[PDB]
């Protein structure tokens, strides 16, 4: 089964290390912003086999009349933020969720939380500390799951790969 699922969220959240992490087991070695590139994946959930189609897109504000071009027959979407980025969570609701549901309506919305690793990262927490800001917690992503309507709240490190199978295992779930 042919399966679609877009990715987005704000520039820099990890959007290309999930997707490159998750299809070949490595972490990407610079930081190259996405213009558009197309990922594929075969898994098997739950007894199926499944076409991944995995459709990376540009997190610049730049790209605001090109990134809705992804979004016909889309399947299942993931909205991104980083756990260790507030203004990248309070965009979920602000921009992300709005631009997904103006074109898809009814396409399920798994919400991630990325870098998941820098949660409890010492140099990270006393940076945002310097601040006043602090890291994104679990009840607060479930909340904004709740909020944007999303059918799944999830958590991973693109770097360590905690928690990376399940976002897209839940992807799958959240179509079939
Ligand atoms: N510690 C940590 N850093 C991560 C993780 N995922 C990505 N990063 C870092 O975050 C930066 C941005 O990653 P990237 O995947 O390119 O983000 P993006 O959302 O694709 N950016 P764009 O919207 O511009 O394409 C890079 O420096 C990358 O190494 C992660 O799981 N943990
Ligand atoms: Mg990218």
């Amino acid at each position: 089964q042919a399966i679609k699922c877009v990715v987005v969220g704000d520039g820099a959240v990890g959007k290309t290390c999930l997707l490159i992490s998750y299809t070949t087991n490595a972490f990407p070695g610079e930081y190259i912003p996405t213009v558009f590139d197309n990922y594929s994946a075969n898994v098997m959930v739950d007894g199926k086999p499944v076409n991944l189609g995995l459709w990376d897109t540009a997190g610049q504000e730049d790209y605001d009349r090109l990134r809705p071009l992804s979004y016909p027959q889309t399947d299942v979407f993931l909205i991104c933020f980083s756990l260790v980025s507030p203004a990248s969570f309070e965009n979920v609701r602000a921009k992300w969720y709005p631009e997904v549901r103006h074109h898809c309506p009814n396409t399920p919305i798994i919400l991630v939380g990325t870098k998941l690793d820098l949660r409890d990262d010492k140099d990270t927490i006393e940076k945002l500390k310097e601040k006043k800001l602090t890291p994104i917690t679990y009840p607060q992503g479930l909340a904004m799951a709740k909020e944007i309507g999303a059918v799944k709240y999830l958590e991973c490190s693109a770097l360590t790969q905690r928690g990376l199978k399940t976002v897209f295992d839940e992807a799958i779930r959240a179509v079939l």
